[PDB]
């Protein structure tokens, strides 16, 4: 019995991976 990951993953969602993950597209072809 042990943990699952989120430790390390809760210090990351605070940037937004999926969801921001949108970001570069816009960046990347939006001017
Ligand atoms: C984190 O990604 C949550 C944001 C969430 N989703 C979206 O906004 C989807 C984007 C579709 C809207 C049109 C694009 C405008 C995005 C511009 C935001 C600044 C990025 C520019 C970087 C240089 C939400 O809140 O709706």
């Amino acid at each position: 019995h042990a943990e699952g990951t989120f430790t390390s993953d809760v210090s990351s969602y605070l940037e937004g991976q999926a969801a921001k993950e949108f970001i570069a597209w816009l960046v990347r072809g939006r001017g």
